[PDB]
């Protein structure tokens, strides 16, 4: 079921085997249950949001109850919280800027130009 | 002044941005602000083409200011999704933090990290 799991999240089988080798995802039974899908989605999205594979591994250590890689979690949380807070602030200002730019467009006054579907994408 | 401008984040990168038409062909404070803008925008996941299109408005370039509306819609949706996700991740990290013993300790309070 590696192919369907690869298509579902999704990433190529190479990166799935790569995460299996890194230990980011557990060894499947003789396969790949729903938990593996949620975990893989977690890894993928976290990596998309700027987190390194090492940090993701450290977080997944909490899930697997690995005491070793859960060492010094306090400082880690503090650092990541600072980073992500600044990032959030920046993105919010940028978003307000983008909206402000959108209002200055003529189409913003047109009813048929209203972004209906794009809302739930 | 490109050496002084180089403190901001290097010279080849500056010449590269000049060749792309991202920055005018140097000495100015406005150029410093613009360069910082480009850099930080790139740090936050925006491509050079997107940043170029946004800077098309500052340069009053009619050509690349076309279809700005759909661009804004797209970027706003994407960045909104990102913001939601990041907020939730932050609350997660705060949960984890509060689950630590050090979180109850006064000397372990992150005072300096606040304004970094």
């Amino acid at each position: 079921r590696i192919g369907e799991l690869a298509d579902k999240c999704g990433v190529n089988k190479e990166t799935i085997r790569y995460y299996e080798r890194l230990g980011l995802i557990p060894e499947p039974e003789r396969m790949y249950s729903q938990q593996t899908v949620d975990r893989l989605h977690f890894i993928k999205r976290m990596q998309e949001l700027g987190f390194t594979l090492n940090e993701i591994d450290k977080l997944l250590g909490v899930v697997d109850r690995d005491e070793a890689k859960c060492r010094d979690m306090y400082d880690f949380t503090i650092l990541k919280i600072e980073d992500i807070q600044r990032k959030i602030e920046d993105l919010k200002r940028i978003e307000r800027m983008l909206m402000d730019l959108k209002e200055r467009c003529p189409e913003n006054k047109d009813i048929y130009e209203c972004p209906i579907i794009e809302t739930l994408m």
